[PDB]
């Protein structure tokens, strides 16, 4: 039909050209239709409109997550019979801050030592390898696996990590699996945490699941601990693995920038911020439901309708960023949207910045690292909410 269906099938790092077309049209908010459900939706692609949307308290994120809300995702992101309301459950139980406490600057100081040491250890192992090696399987996977165990879930086994990663990949998709496969992925993840969350939270370490289980308050429910574990998987696993893979690709495609960072390590934090702007992650959009009839940049939104913002489209808006499709670590542009904006700004932003910085520094210290094939030959997992290549073949 003549209404665009969403998402735009841009599973690689090449953003759908449709985002720039909509940005340049005469509509600040464009009506689209969810491919997976047929639900009507609104879509924002301009930075200035996105700021107005995401800072407006009359637009609710949680309302756009509830069962029956118009939605881009083909299946509800919750096991049948569960609330899928983890942040609110923690607030209700009195755990207003445990997320911020386990992911904020103090947590970063507790974890940044081993995170940087592991990034260096992993890269040093690759520096001893022959021929071609896979940065996805032999850098991103061990690093993100350590992150998830040590900061989020506890000492998982390899079978448990793979099960949870498979659940995330299967449920957090627009296509490439059946409806029942996706639902069962949320079911399997839920039943894993009903079975094992107490034990995982009891292992040594300072992981968030333990902090949540041991926090002050009645005591936290079994269902409640499962919701918390599910949240940490969906929010921290595919995001970290996808972003680190994508960031590595960006760096490999910009050897001049890497050479500069090798010569000027003090410039690495600015490079991290430019990676968060330039490197695309989600193939969908952040979204909010209007809690009352309202207007944004002249467009009337009725209560109950859901407005999406593509963070990728906003990060590539030439009204905000001069030469927005250039990777420019020295950029002094406005704040990027890689972590969102406003109330729901990524609570893990400090820890993510920590792991991205350790990755950038590991690459920058070792000149000669290159993609072993052309970027057009990288294979991408089709339909994931959070883009991720199947492998990153690399050489010295
Ligand atoms: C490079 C890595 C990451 C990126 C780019 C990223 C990005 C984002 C973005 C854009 C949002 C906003 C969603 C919205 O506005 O609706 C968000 C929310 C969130 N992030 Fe991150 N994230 C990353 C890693 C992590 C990690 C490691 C965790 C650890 C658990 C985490 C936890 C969360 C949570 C719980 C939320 C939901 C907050 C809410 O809805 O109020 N993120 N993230
Ligand atoms: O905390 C949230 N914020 C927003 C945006 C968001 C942040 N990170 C994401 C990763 C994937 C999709 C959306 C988000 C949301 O839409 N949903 C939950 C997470 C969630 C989704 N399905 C669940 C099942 C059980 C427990 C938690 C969740
Ligand atoms: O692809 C998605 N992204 C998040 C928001 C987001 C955008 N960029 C992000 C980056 C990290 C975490 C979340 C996001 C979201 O709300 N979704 C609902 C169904 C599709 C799914």
């Amino acid at each position: 039909t003549a209404t665009l269906t969403y998402p735009f099938h841009d599973w690689s790092q090449e953003l759908s050209p449709r985002y720039a077309q909509l940005r340049a049209s005469d509509a600040p908010v464009c009506p689209v239709v969810s491919e997976g459900t047929g639900d009507p939706l609104w879509l924002v692609t301009r930075y200035a409109t996105a700021v107005k949307l995401l800072e407006d308290s009359r637009f609710s994120s949680e309302a756009a997550q509830a069962s029956g809300a118009p939605r881009q995702e083909p299946v509800e992101l919750r096991a049948p019979g569960t609330r899928g309301d983890a942040i609110a459950m923690l607030r209700e139980a009195g755990l207003r801050s445990v997320l911020a406490d386990g992911l904020g600057p103090r947590a970063v100081r507790r974890h940044q030592g081993w995170i940087n040491d592991l990034a260096e250890t992993l890269m040093s192992e690759l520096a001893s390898r022959e021929g071609t090696f896979d940065l996805a399987a032999d850098f991103v996977e061990p690093l993100s696996s350590a992150l998830v165990s040590r900061t989020l879930l506890g000492e998982l086994s390899a079978d448990e990590r793979d099960l949870l990663a498979h659940c995330a990949d299967t449920g957090l998709r627009f296509c490439g699996v059946t409806h029942e496969e996706q639902v069962h992925a949320f079911t399997q993840m839920h039943e894993f945490f009903l079975e094992h969350a107490r034990r995982l939270a009891g292992t040594p370490g300072e992981h968030l699941l333990k902090l949540i289980a041991e926090a002050p308050v009645g005591p936290l429910s079994d269902e409640a601990l499962a919701e918390a574990g599910s949240l940490l998987v969906v929010a921290g696993f595919p995001t970290s693995s996808g972003f680190l893979c994508g960031a590595l690709l960006t760096l490999l495609r910009h050897p001049d920038a890497v050479q500069e960072l090798h010569a000027h390590p003090e410039r690495v934090p600015s490079a991290v911020e430019e990676l968060l702007r330039y490197t695309p992650l989600s193939t969908g959009s952040v979204k909010r439901m209007a809690t009352e009839d309202l207007e944004i940049d002249g467009v009337r939104i009725k209560a109950g309708e859901v407005v999406m913002v593509s963070l990728e489209a906003v990060n590539h808006d030439p009204d905000a960023f001069e030469d927005p499709d250039v990777f420019r670590p020295g950029r002094e542009g406005p704040m990027h949207f890689g972590f969102g904006r406003g109330r729901h700004f990524c609570p893990g932003n400090r820890l993510a910045r920590c792991v991205i910085e350790a990755t950038v520094r590991a690459v920058a210290r070792r000149p000669g690292l290159r993609l072993a094939v052309a970027p057009e030959e990288i294979s991408w997992h089709e339909g994931l909410f959070f883009r991720r290549p199947r492998a990153i073949p690399a050489t010295w």
